[PDB]
Formats: C-alpha cells, structure tokens, sequence
C-alpha cells in the first residue's frame, strides 16, 4: 500500500541525535568504501544511507585521486542509516556519480547519473531492477539531488540539473510512479542557479531548499505540487546560508534574486516551519568547517533575520560539507506529523588534508519537540592514514 | 501483540552458560569494534547483545584513548547474543556513550545518552527511528542503566542518573509506550546512591539491584510498580556485592542504609528467589577480577549471609567487570515463569594492562533449575596487541 | 507460483548501466573471491551474480595459478547483482567450474560441473540441495553455459557440452522440473559447434547465441521449444562478433554453416529483435579488449550487414572478455515484455599482464526505449597488486 | 508443523558433490575461525554446517595451541552449508568443546558441552535460548556427536559418552521435545565403546554408526526406536572401517564384538541400505589421509565383505579426518524417502604439519541414483601460514 506522506511537517524546537556512521575511523583498519555525497531516506520500514562510491576502499591504493567527482566506478549503494559504508553490509543501487532515491510505501526507487559529461544518461531503478531513464537534455553533465528524493501517495518527484556549474543552467522537476516517468516540468529560473535540492513533503506538496553556485549566498526555493505547477525563488531570510559567504549584517535578503557575489556554493537544506524556518549552514563562512541550525521567525516568508534558536552540530574546529533533508515516514514515528531529519556530511582528506584521498562520514538529526544543547558529533579521525 | 512480562521470575538453583563471544580474541585480527559496557535484552524472537563502540576498531591507532568513558564517536549498537561485536553484523541502535534497550513484544527501544556532560541528552528509539527524548536535569552527566530496561504489558521502564558521581545525585524512573515517554518520576534516596541499574520483571512489577558510587559497598535495590510508585533501599543481606569492598565477616547487611566505607564501586546484578537472593560479585574484593554468584536464604529481606550455593564463573586470575540482568520471554522459554539470566563483562587493557586501549567482551548466562559446576570462560585474550 | 516467461522479448532501442561490482578495485584491500565466469539471473524478486571462485581471494597467494580453468576448489557462489563477488555477502550454490542457473518462480536452480575431465559429474541443485545429476556422456569436459539457464512456465532449459574444444563434440538440451530432469535431446550439428551458450525466454521458447571454438568467427544459433524439438544455425548477420575474428567487410554470413577460420573464441551474447538482432562483441578483433553491442536490420534472419545502432561499454584500451544474456522478470519490470539485458566480464592478471593471478569483474547492461550514450565502465584495477 | 522423518533412507547407487566451504585456503587473507569436528544438519528450509571454534582466527597469533580439543573459548557456531566457517556470516549457537545439533521441523536444537572435565555441563538450546540441561554423570569429559542429531515427528534423540577414552565408559540415548528433555536411557555395552555416533532417521527409528576407541577397528553399532528401546553391536560387515586398522584380507566381521588390536580411532559413519550398508573410511589405514565409502552387500546384517561399489571423494596425498551422516529433509529433497548425505571433515596443521595451528575444512556429498566418478575434493591449502 502507497505511503501516504500528505500531512504537514511537524513544529521542531530543537533536534536530537538519529546516528553517528564513523565511516573514516572505522576505515583505518576496517573494509570501508571510500565515498562522498551521502543521504538519507526511509521506508515505512527503516532508514538508510545512501552514497557514492568511488569503487574503492579506505587505505588502499585505489583511493588515490578519489577527490575527482565523476568517473566510471562510481556507484550509489546504501545501508542501514547509522551503519558506515562498509563492504559486507552494502546493497547495489546503481551505477553513478550522482543520485537521489526515495521509497513510495512499497518499493525503493533510485536515480543514479553515469556516463560521459557531454551526453549522461540517469537510471531510474525500482524494486532492484532499472525501470526508466533521462538522457541528458542540456549535454553538460546531467546531475541531481545527491539527497532524498520525494514521494507522496505513490508518486515520487525530484530535481535534476544539466548546463553550466557557474552561469546560466537548466533545471527540471521529475515525476515518476512505480518506476516509469510520467511527466516533467522546465524551471523558468533566468538569472537564478539550481542544483542538490533538499527536499522534503508539506502539507501535499514538495518543498525544496537548494544551492546556487553561480553568484547567490542565499538558497533558492521551489514548492512543487503533484501536478507539476511550481514555486521558484530564494529563502527569503536576510541571513545566507551557502559556502563560501560574507557577514550576516552585510547581507541583504530577497525572496525573488541571488545576494551576495560569492560565486561557489555547497549542498544545504531548509524546513520550512509555518513563516519561519530552520536553515542549515557551515559555521566557517568561508571554509568547509563546523555546523549549526538556525530558526528564523517569518524567515520562510520575509527577508528576516530574526533567531530564536540556534544549535551547534559540529564545531568551527572540524570539517564539515554537504547537508540534506528528509522526513521520518509516519508509519515509523506515529506521530501525526512528517518529522523534520537532516543529515550533515564530514570531509576528510583533499583538498584540506595531507592525504591522497577523499571521504566522509556523517551524523544524522531529527525534529523533537524540545530544544537540545549545542555539541560537536564530527568526524574524529586520525589523518594522515598508512596511505 | 506486546509481549507479556507479567510472571514470576523462576526459582534456579544454578546458572548454564548461553554464550561467550571471544571478541577481544577475535579482535586481534578480525575487525571488531573496542567496546564497554555490554549487555543482553531479548525480544519474543531472538536475544541481542548491546554495546557501546567507541567509533574505532581494535588492533587500529583510533583505539588509542579508549578509556575515557565518553566521547562524540560513542554509539550503542547491536549484534544477535553470541557474535562478537563485529562491524559487518552490527545494527545501529542511537548515538550514546551511556544505554539501555529492551523489546516490548512489537519492536525494539534504545535509549542512547550523548552531548555534553553539563548538558547531555537522552534519545529514545523505538522501530529504528528516534521518538522522544529526555533532556539533562540535573545538568551532570546524564546517564542510564547499561544494562536491559524492562517492558511489562506494552509499557517499558528505566532509570537515569544525574549528577554527581560520589556525593548525593539525582534519580528518576522513566515510562514509555511505544517510544513516546509518558510518566517520570523522582526517587528520593536521601544519603543513598543509585547508578547503573540491572532491573527484570516479577510478579508484575519491576525489581532492580543498582550501584552506589558513594559510600556503600552493598547494592541499591528498588521495586517499581507500573503506576510509578516504587521501594527504594538496600540488598538486605549481610554480604558486601559490590567492588571495591571489604571482608564479609567484617561487614553488616542492611535494607535501608549503604554499609562500608569504600566509594567507588562496579556495576552489579542481582535476582530475587521468594525471599532468598542470587547475587553476583567479582572474586577479588579490591579489583574487577574474577566473578562468582551466591544464593544467600532470605537473602533479600533479612540481613543473611547464609550462602545455600555458590557458583564460579570467572577465576580470580583473570579480569572481569560490569554484569546486568535480563529475563528470557516464555514465548521463547516455552516455560511458565520469567527465566533469570546475567551477563559478565570481562574488561581488557588500560588501567590493569600494558596496551594502549580498552574494550571487552563477555560471557552469558542464564537460570536452570540444577546445580551447575565452577569454571572460567574468562576472556582468553593475549595481551599486548601489535598495538 | 510458477514464473510465466511466455512473453516476447521487449524491442530495444540502447542499454542502460544496471550494475558494476568493482570486484578487482575493491579486491586490492577487501576480502573479495579471485573469480572467474561470472553472469546474471533474476527471480521474481531480485536478480543476482553468479560467479565461479577458485577457493581463494585476491591479495593471497592462493590466487597463483588461477587460470587454469578446472580444479577441485572451484566452486559456483552468488551475491545480488552489483556487489563484489565478496565472501561475507556469498551464497554457497555448488561444487563447480562450470555453471549455470536460473530461478523457475518458485526457487533457484543451479547446475554445477566438477570432478575429473574424463568423466565429470553435473549435480543439479534446487531450493538449496542437490536434486538430480548429469554424467559426463562423452568424457570429455562435460561443461554448460556460463551464462543464465531458461525458466518458462515451472520448466528450465540449458545446454552442455561434452567432448573436444577444437575439432567436433556433442551438444545436449537438458529439461528439468523442481531440480528433476525431465528430458533431453541430441543436438546434430556435424560440421558445427556449441560452446557456452548464452539463452533467453523469446514468444513462448528458448533462443541462445553460443560459442563455436572450432572453425567459425559467427556465433552458432538454436530456438528451442519446450517438447524438446529445436533449430540449429548461426547468426546469419554476415558480421563476425568472435573473438578472434578477420575484419567485418572481408566476412560472408550464413545461418547455417561456420565462416572464417579462426579457431578459438570467446563467449558471447546476441538478442533477436523481430528479425533485426542486437549482437555483443569485443571491440579489438584479435584480443579480449573493449566492448560494443551493434544492432544488425534483418540481422536474425538474412546475412545482413546494415547497422542501425552502435553503443560502447568497454572501451579498446581496456580488457573484456565473455559476456552473456538474461532477461528481466515481468514481476519486476512491470512491462508487459522481457526485458533483454546483458552483462560484460572484464579480466585482469594472466594471460595478459604481470600478476600472478587471473579474476575478473563485471558490468551489467539492461534493454530500454532509448539509445544510450558511449562510454567505458571498464574494471579500473591497478596492477600488479602487492601479490 | 513438526518435520516427518518416518520415511525410509533412499537406496543410493553413488554420491555427489553437495559443498566444499575453502575454510583454510580463504583463511589465509579471510576472517575465519580456526576449527574443527563440523557437521552438516538440516531444516525444511537449509542445510546448515555447524563447528567447534576455537575463540580465533587463521592467520593470527591466536590459533597457537589450537590441537587442545578443549577450552572455554570453544564454542559451537553455524553457517549455511557451503560457506567458509567465517565471522561474519556465523550465527552463534552454544558454548561448547563438543556438540550436536538438529531441525525438529519448527526450530533449532544444538547442544553444547563445555565446563571442566570432571564435571561438564552440556546446555540444550531451542530457538536460539538454552531451554535444559544435562550433567556430566560420569564425570569424565561429558561428550556428544559431533555430528547431527535426529529428529522424528516433533523428538529429537542424540547420543553422549561419559567415561575413559579407552578402557570401558558409559553411554546414554537422550529425548526431547522443544528443548525439554523427557527421556534418556542407559547402554549396556561391557566390552564395547562407543563415541562420536553418526546418525539418522530410518524406517522410523534412529540408526547410528559410531566410534570405538578402545579396542575395536570396526564401527559400533546402534538402532534406537522412539521409545528409547534399542540395539547395540557393531557393523557386520568383515571390513574395518575405522582408523587406525589393519588389512583387510586379515581382518575377521562381527556384529556383536569388537575386532583388531587397533586402540585409538576416528570419527565415521555408515548408512543402511536394506541389508547393505555404504560405510566411509580413510583410505590410509594408519593415518588419516584420502576417502572413500564403499557398498559392501548384505554388510549390515552379515560378516560380508563383497564390494560392489567404491568412490574416492579424497585421494590418499591429502589429509582428511572426521566424517558424519545427516540427511535431506523430504521438504526439500521432494522425494519420497530421506536422502542420506555425509561429510568429511580435512584437517590441516598439527599434528602432521609444520604450524602452530589446527583446523580443517569440508566436503559434503549426497545420495543420488548414479554411480559418481572418483575424485579429489581436498582440502587445498598451502601450508605453512605467515604464521
Ligand atoms: C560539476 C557540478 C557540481 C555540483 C554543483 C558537482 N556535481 C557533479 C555531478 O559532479 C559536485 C561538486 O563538484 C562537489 C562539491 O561541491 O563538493 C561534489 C560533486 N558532486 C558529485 N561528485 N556527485
Ligand atoms: C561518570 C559516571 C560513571 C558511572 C558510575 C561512568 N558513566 C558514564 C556515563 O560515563 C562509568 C564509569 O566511569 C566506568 C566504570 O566504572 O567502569 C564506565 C562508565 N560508563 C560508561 N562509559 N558508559
Ligand atoms: C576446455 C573448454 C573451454 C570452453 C570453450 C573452457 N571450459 C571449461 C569448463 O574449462 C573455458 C575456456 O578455457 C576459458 C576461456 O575461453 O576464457 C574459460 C573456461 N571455462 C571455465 N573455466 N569455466
Ligand atoms: C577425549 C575424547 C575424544 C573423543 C574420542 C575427544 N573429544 C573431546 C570432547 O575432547 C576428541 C578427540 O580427542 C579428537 C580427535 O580424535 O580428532 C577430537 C576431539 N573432540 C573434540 N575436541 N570435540
């Protein structure tokens, strides 16, 4: 029976601890895929982790150039959320160098991005067996998500992007049922840059909070409804929460345009809380370091900066990266409300480190309805390793 | 259906081993995780063993440390009672330098405690998926049993400590039903100490036998009823089951008040037989070696130390530490009463030996209604380890 | 329920990347089985690798000689397509160094050849233990596919060979039911031979594309119903897809007789498409590098040379070798046709590079509407390994 | 529903190849336990192989005296037939030096002897919780098996010994139901010794072939009915089948006496066969290397020593060792009568080997219709080891 995700996402005052991998301190020694881009999603059953491999293993030679984003080894694979990318516990997912995947309340489908960057080609898999596919559209390396995709009552969407990682792109919205498309939507976005949405249901509808690496500090935001209409703009908030980024009382925000001239950027997320919002974003502000949520009041809504809350998930003084949303199924937290998780990446090695590789492990938060006190879950390996 | 921990906990007179996991022994070259504090709960289908990783593996530089207690690499996981605790079998229960778990007949819930010490919190997991959650009180070291919690009829009960660790602390019970807490209450134990708490269902109601850190080398007991409302006091008998402790001749029982003058102390268990008691201890009186059980007649409502059986379990030349209790449910016993069993926790390494870490492994054992003969399934370990 | 493979096969128009197991890459740290052989089946529910060990794992040196094709270690195991051929994840299937397997909708069969070369024994296994045997009958090697059997309607089909590997043998089509065999015929093919042949479910009978290592450079053919009858040729395409092979514009088709003189070979593949074929090779016409799959207009049926579609997945500066074909379950693809998909084995160590070792890993392609873009998922080790 | 094994044994013209695990080869880079006396047993569902570990692994320092037979870190696992006896996949079952198993059609039932030699402790287990026990009643290395036990229509029966190792000891037939014995009886056997017994289920009633490690070189022999009334002797059959013995030419039958000097022996098995009886031996008479199992007609019921078939599962260069019977539920055979199936056991290391370990590998073959060529299914492994 389809999941019904339809309802609104639950209030949090604060978040607390789901799991902790420590995927780099246990590949040391242990059998550890080397890897990047991880995330979570869950099935009415359970939640796991899913990332890309680099199609070797921690401590090992092959782990060399694994800073290279895309090559012919990568695969999606994923796990129990909590377990680290180890060997022996992993299940296939697909071949790629980018992906998103979601469960509709019966099946586990998966997008994973592979081939060549001029003419890509997206494999969308349902049940363990791919089912349909995407070619790229624009020829310049077709990618998407690197989170959870999103399902609601048998229909699953997500975000894809394929262009320019710095001007102008392409972006569109993906509809799927049962592992066959059936429909997609281009995104008049002209001035404005997407890519990794997070995203997550409220109340019937699809809400992403995404990365602009052409010359926002801000995030971009697009509310997608089952038919395909959408929303697209900027987390109204006039605090950015991207990397690399400039002060918070230099900055002005807007609901409609990119701020600021930063032009890089690094995956994050975003819940919408009513008006407000609870933001995710690098302590650093011009570095890959430290972690911490923000809750601005009317923020979703107004170029606010108003805090009422703020937790800290790792320290200024440990390396941080990639975040990304995704909702408790209400069939698992019998609650009556999706409950708000985000995931936080943590690198390690290039381009940081003295290392030959390139990895990270991740800690894993959700919602709560009390407000937890700030601490560092980081990554807490030992670098260099053996080599 | 919840699985029904209503009835009497047996009447043994000896003890059979369950098992014995070697995963120190193992761990020289397979890739076990260091752990501490282990423990066993079981579910109406299989008994698990619970442990606290130290995010690191044995035999690997990242086990260096591994002795202080709490950390933010800390996470309770799980294998099926027997396995060592190896990564490829593990399933990740919560983020916590401090646990306790239990089955309620329908699904498994964790209690993990993390953060920092003036400020820690307690996640509770029910299904795989964190539920509620408990927020430091008393602000100092947020802790809980180490061992299993108890579920009676659908409703599961534990008990947390915080603050101080020699001089008077804070202690409640705490009620949960399908991981959404729903009842707390505050032990008033004014001069006593309670911690670590090793707890079973009998007769409908749950009975614990703790530690006292403070000033009594006898154990805390207390009996608590589903409504809340409890007994808290001493094991009445006449012999010091704690460690470190003095002579037993040289010492008086009492159900009230902590005898002795040692502070310190070791996680313990004990069990309850009609008025006689089955307590455990190490052979050594000053340090964590060797291990034995005694029935003491009228063991736990009089001051008695008249021991009607003894049983070896560990020698004196060898190290022991931490042992809780656990019953095993009927559904799997095919009995009419609550089979009583316990767990020894042998500790290897720093402070008693030359290596640069810590860990353990154990031994189970459970009821028998004979007589079963002395031995040691101590560890077996060969210590130092190539480090 | 009986799996009902009556279905046509579905009219492709490129291939998809389903999986890539990394099995050599990885097998530089992690535990992984040196192999060889491996292919591809899918039950209703999941489809798995299937794979030949040789009783030892890379990085050992019991991985020495192993090249030489049969020995008593040799054994049939499998893992969900898309990992590693690793030990922990492994089922163990059957004593052999010579396979095939198929599950009939109900359970797995598989059937494993070993023992001595003058006369070896074929034990058949289903649902976990042996069911039914096949005595060498011209002994000879009596060898089988390599590559996934045939399931339609609870009945399975394979074909074994069993004499010389140059000059004539004998060929057989075995039927079985729930492990017992129910029947076999002699194929009469004097001129002709059969080697591994590669079968899928077409309109209610079975089709493979085999391996003549006798005289012919194009692949023999056989549509085999379920009463045992059946049609022996070659694929009438007047291009050569052995290995090795002359060039394509000095080759001649037939469909009934061996052309060129190449002797040797290489397993492969090739799906009938109405009367068009969709035909696998190597991309080096003399070595066992590269792969490309060429679609051939009337190719089944005429000694066509008209290509319509060309698609890379192994580039020629990377080693291949056999390559085999299976078919998606209806129950899984949610179409109304079988799914044709194919897989790539790609060899490393001797005869061609400096190890002392020969394993192999692989990559799995699965039919779709669209062409697919070229590209190279080739294996990716660096050799030689530390030995 | 409880298992029937009512049925007849099958009469078997040959065997074939079932598994071969690896164990030693892939342990010299695997995590596999060191091991010894394992055994194959079967549910409606698998076929598993249990074994003794040694609380180590290959490969590592702490495989050193592994030839003791007994310790407190032996303990009895399992895993699906087939598979290497490694970490990982292992499911544990008992603490034990000794052991026995079975599958009553509902669960499984192992029991594990462990404790001091003076005084063993042997635990029953069902479903995966020690359920009851027996004492040692001799007080001189409690044993069992060492092979599958036997369940018929919801009763599990197995054998134990309790006395000297040469000169005469006691024996018993153990009874249970869902882990609870509910019956034994005493063997009256003075003059005769018995060990290790092989045995199955046959026309109804439990048929063993045992061990005789006093004075006799033919094996031991024991039909018990559900009620526990038996019948001791030994195999007709004028060949010695033990090892060490003499020749056979020289040697003299008995089915109610020991014959030959020959002290020590090995652990063997024989099936009936009406009035014939395929008994397994080494190959050496002196040592215990290569395999063979021969059909001697009318061997059961008479002195005979007429072969009318012979096959060699291990050649005479290679170790082999221990071997028991076991055999193919009818659930999963889908046959009408009880397929037997044997093991042999191959050990490697001390006391013929230059290592500081022992341990050893398998073999499984099964009935079958056909007579199976010969063959040498060896163990495989190059010793010494890195130590
Ligand atoms: C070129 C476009 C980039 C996205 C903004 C790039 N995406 C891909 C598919 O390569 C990402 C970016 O280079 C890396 C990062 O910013 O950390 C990860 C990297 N993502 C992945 N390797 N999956
Ligand atoms: C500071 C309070 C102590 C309890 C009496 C302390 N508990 C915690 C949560 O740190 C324990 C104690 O220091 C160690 C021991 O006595 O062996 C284990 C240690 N327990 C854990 N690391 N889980
Ligand atoms: C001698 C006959 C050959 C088939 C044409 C030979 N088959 C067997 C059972 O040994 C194959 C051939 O030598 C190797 C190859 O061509 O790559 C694989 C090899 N196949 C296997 N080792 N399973
Ligand atoms: C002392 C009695 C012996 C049986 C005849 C002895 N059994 C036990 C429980 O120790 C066996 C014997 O010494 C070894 C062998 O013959 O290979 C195995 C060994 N068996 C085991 N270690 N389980």
């Amino acid at each position: 029976t389809y999941m019904n995700n339809t309802e609104a996402i639950c209030d949090a005052k604060g978040f607390a601890p789901f799991s902790k991998d420590n995927g780099i301190r246990i590949g040391s020694r242990g059998h550890i895929f080397v890897i990047r881009e991880p995330f979570v999603s869950c099935s009415p059953i359970e939640c796991r982790t899913f990332f890309l491999t680099q199609g070797s293993l921690l401590n090992d030679k092959h782990s060399n150039g694994t800073v290279k984003d895309r090559s012919p080894f990568r695969t999606l694979m994923s796990v129990e959320v909590g377990q680290s990318p180890n060997v022996y516990q992993a299940r296939f997912e697909a071949v790629a160098w980018s992906a998103t995947a979601c469960h509709d309340g019966k099946k586990w489908m998966t997008v994973g991005v592979t081939g060549p960057d001029s003419k890509a080609v997206a494999v969308i898999h349902y049940g363990g067996v791919p089912t349909d596919v995407v070619n790229s559209w624009a020829g310049d390396i077709l990618r998407t998500q690197e989170s959870s995709c999103t399902c609601i009552q048998g229909d699953c969407y997500w975000v894809m992007t394929d262009g320019p990682a710095n001007r102008q792109a392409q972006y569109r919205i993906y509809k799927a049922n049962q592992g066959r498309i059936i429909g997609q939507t281009d995104i008049s976005f002209n001035g404005g840059h997407i890519e990794e949405c997070s995203c997550y249901p409220n109340d019937g509808k699809v809400e992403c909070v995404c990365r602009d690496g052409w010359t926002g500090t801000n995030r971009p935001v697009l509310v997608i409804s089952p038919d395909l209409s959408y929303r697209v703009g900027y987390l109204c908030a006039g605090i950015p929460s991207d990397t690399p980024r400039g002060e918070d009382t230099q900055f002005t925000g807007s609901c409609t345009s990119p701020m600021g001239n930063q032009g890089y950027g690094v995956k994050g997320f975003g819940f919408r809380q009513g008006t407000d919002v609870w933001m995710g974003r690098t302590i650093s502000r011009t570095s890959r370091s430290g972690f911490e949520i923000l809750r601005i009041k009317n923020g979703w809504t107004q170029t606010s900066k108003e805090q009422i809350r703020k937790q800290v998930v790792v320290d200024n003084l440990n390396w941080s990266g990639y975040s990304g949303s995704f909702t408790l199924p209400v069939e698992l937290s019998g609650k009556d409300c999706l409950v708000p998780c985000f995931w936080v990446e943590m690198i390690r090695g290039k381009p940081e480190e003295k290392t030959i590789w390139t990895s990270s492990s991740s800690i894993v938060m959700c919602g709560v309805d009390y407000e937890v006190a700030d601490w560092s879950w980081h990554d807490g390996a030992i670098l260099p390793f053996d080599i």
